[PDB]
C-alpha cells in the first residue's frame, strides 16, 4: 500500500499527457502549482515531497526518451522484491 508509487505514476501520466499536448517545460512547472489539486485531500503531502523534490528530476527523465514506467523504479521511488 506504498502510496509513493501511486503518486509517481499519476504525475507521469499527468505529465506525459502535458508532453504530447505541446506545453513546454516552463509550463509543466508551472501547473505543478495547481496539479496536486487534483488528488483528494488524502495524498496532498506525499505529492509536495514528490513535486518538490523530485520534480525537475521526474520532469528530466522524461524528456531523455525513456519509458515513463521506468522512472518510479529508476529514482528507486519503488524498490522491487528486494531479495536481500
Amino acid at each position: 500500500s506504498d502510496v509513493y508509487c501511486e503518486v509517481c505514476e499519476f504525475l507521469v501520466k499527468e505529465v506525459t499527457k502535458l508532453i504530447d499536448n505541446n506545453k513546454t517545460e516552463k509550463e509543466i512547472l508551472d501547473a505543478f502549482d495547481k496539479m496536486c489539486s487534483k488528488l483528494p485531500k488524502s495524498l496532498s503531502e506525499e505529492c509536495q515531497e514528490v513535486v518538490d523534490t523530485y520534480g525537475s528530476s521526474i520532469l528530466s527523465i522524461l524528456l531523455e526518451e525513456v519509458s515513463p514506467e521506468l522512472v518510479c523504479s529508476m529514482l528507486h521511488l519503488c524498490s522491487g522484491l528486494v531479495p536481500r
